[PDB]
């Protein structure tokens, strides 16, 4: 559920709808619908440029790219009734047939975008990636429909003319730039350690210093022959300055060759720190809860703060003993530092992670991060005690 966190960007898209309908229907009223569904083309192609403002407007990255597809599904549906209320299968103009084709081009993304789970991801973002030739040729079915109605000194001119081109230059930037241009950490890979039997964690040294803060991610781009260079996000697992830790449980193709394959040495790129799950911002007293792999976030903090400063409850959960990593840094961790408490649950024998009896403390942060389906029943267990909690979680999905 969003809210005020994400209101900046909310507000954004109601003023760009807002002003698109007012701007047509005080000259040409009989074009609002199409008007309003190149907004949202050019809204839906900004939300994937991935820029620091985005998500410091719409909170998190998960937002970003829920909002991404509403403005996706809001185009297609206002293309579709002007599509029907003005023309048919095919046009008998030239400009007619280029608002044909960017309408088939449109759908049949859409369609393989949304029920395209178990095709290959970098397959799908080849496929993905026609839309910017359908939003190339809607730009021809407009500018020739409307000829020199768009290329004089009005508002509209300047209203369609900017919102054309903002689209065209964020589809530009991640689909032809931001792979090569945004990845300015250069690095090395050091030494590689295997935790379990399909765990590896990956030691970085860049050539310059990395900011972040424990809870975050980056993505990683990896430069060895047979490996696939295509950016995969992963929390970062620890680190300062040059040197990263990252800790990668294997899930499918590219994991699986990470634990297998990946060479020290191999060069690496970074682009920078993403997340909205900052543990530092976090109120004294919180509750940590991981599952499986999803204690990443959570060994960056314990690395870089050998003293704890917080009341914090750590429940771990893993599949079994062979499933579990850290364990030892996670015992020393609590011998240290008297203020941490380690909840190891082995679902296997302890069972399943349930908060009915469990107590809470008092005004505490929980951060969550591990499987989408038990997050959901663990947050909804907690607001039934204390609904003053703050609960924050992050996801490992986009789509
Ligand atoms: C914010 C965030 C943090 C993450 N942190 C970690 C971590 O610390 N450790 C870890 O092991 N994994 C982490 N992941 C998951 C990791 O990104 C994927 O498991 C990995 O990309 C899968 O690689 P694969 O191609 O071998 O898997 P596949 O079998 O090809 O993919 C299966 C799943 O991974 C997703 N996926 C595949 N390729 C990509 C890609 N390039 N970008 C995004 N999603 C993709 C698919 O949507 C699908 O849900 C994180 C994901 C996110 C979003
Ligand atoms: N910040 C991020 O976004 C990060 C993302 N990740 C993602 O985190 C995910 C974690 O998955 P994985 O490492 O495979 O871990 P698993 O899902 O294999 O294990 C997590 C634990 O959750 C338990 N569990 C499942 N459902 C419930 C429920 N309803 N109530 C209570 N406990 C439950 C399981 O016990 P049981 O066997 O009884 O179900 C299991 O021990 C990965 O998909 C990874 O990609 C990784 C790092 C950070
Ligand atoms: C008019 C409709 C749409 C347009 C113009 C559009 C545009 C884009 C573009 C250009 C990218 C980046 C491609 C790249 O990096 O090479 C992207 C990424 C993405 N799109 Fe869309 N898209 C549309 C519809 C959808 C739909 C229907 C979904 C449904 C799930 C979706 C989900 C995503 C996701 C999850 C990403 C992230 C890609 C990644 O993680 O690498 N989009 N979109
Ligand atoms: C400001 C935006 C738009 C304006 C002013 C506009 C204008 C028009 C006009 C006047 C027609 C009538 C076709 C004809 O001359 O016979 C038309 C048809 C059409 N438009 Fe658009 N349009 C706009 C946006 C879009 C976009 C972005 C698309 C596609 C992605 C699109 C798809 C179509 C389709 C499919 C037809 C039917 C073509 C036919 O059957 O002849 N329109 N548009």
């Amino acid at each position: 559920e969003f809210s005020m966190k994400s209101v900046k960007g909310l507000l954004f898209i109601i003023a760009s709808f807002i002003l698109t309908l007012l701007t047509w229907m005080n000259t040409s009223p009989q074009f609002m619908i199409p008007g309003l569904a190149l907004t949202s083309l050019s809204l839906t192609f900004i939300l994937a440029t991935r820029l620091p403002l985005l998500e410091s407007w719409f909170h998190s990255l998960e937002k970003v790219y829920t909002v991404h597809k509403f403005t996706a599904f809001l185009s297609i549906i206002l293309l579709i009734f002007h599509n029907f209320s003005m023309g048919g299968l095919w046009g008998s103009r030239l400009a007619a047939q280029f608002g044909n084709l960017a309408i088939y081009i449109f759908a049949s993304i859409i369609l393989v975008a949304y029920l395209g789970k178990y095709i290959q991801y970098e397959a799908w973002r080849w496929i993905h990636r026609l839309v910017y030739l359908a939003y190339i040729l809607g730009l021809f079915h407009i500018y020739m429909i409307m000829g020199n109605r768009l290329l004089t000194f009005n508002l509209l001119s300047f209203l369609v003319g900017s919102y054309a081109l903002l689209g065209l230059l964020a589809g530009f930037y991640i689909i032809f730039l931001y792979q090569k241009i945004s990845f300015p950490y250069l690095g090395k890979i050091t030494h590689l350690k295997r935790l379990n039997h399909d765990t590896r964690e990956i030691q970085i040294h860049l050539s310059r210093p990395f900011n972040y803060q424990s809870g975050q991610f980056a993505f990683l781009k990896i430069f060895q022959e047979g490996f696939e260079s295509a950016p995969h996000p992963f929390s970062i697992s620890g680190g300062h300055g040059q040197t990263l830790y990252f800790t990668v449980k294997t899930s499918g193709d590219h994991t699986k060759n990470i634990y297998d394959n990946l060479q020290a040495g191999s060069k690496v790129t970074l682009d920078r720190a993403y997340g909205h799950m900052i543990i530092e911002e976090g109120r004294e007293n919180q509750v940590w809860i991981a599952g499986g792999i999803g204690i990443t976030p959570f060994i960056s903090y314990i690395r870089e703060h050998p003293i704890l400063d917080k009341q914090v409850h750590f429940y771990y959960s893993f599949r079994g003993d062979e499933n579990a990593v850290y364990l030892d840094l996670l015992r020393n961790y609590a011998q240290k530092n008297p203020n941490f408490e380690l909840h190891l649950i082995d679902s296997t024998k302890d069972g399943y992670l349930n908060f009915e009896q469990k107590e809470v403390p008092e005004h505490a942060t929980v951060y969550m991060c591990g499987p989408i389906s038990m997050m959901k029943a663990l947050a909804k267990q907690i607001k039934k005690q204390n609904p003053k909690t703050e609960l924050i979680y992050e996801g490992a999905k986009f789509k």
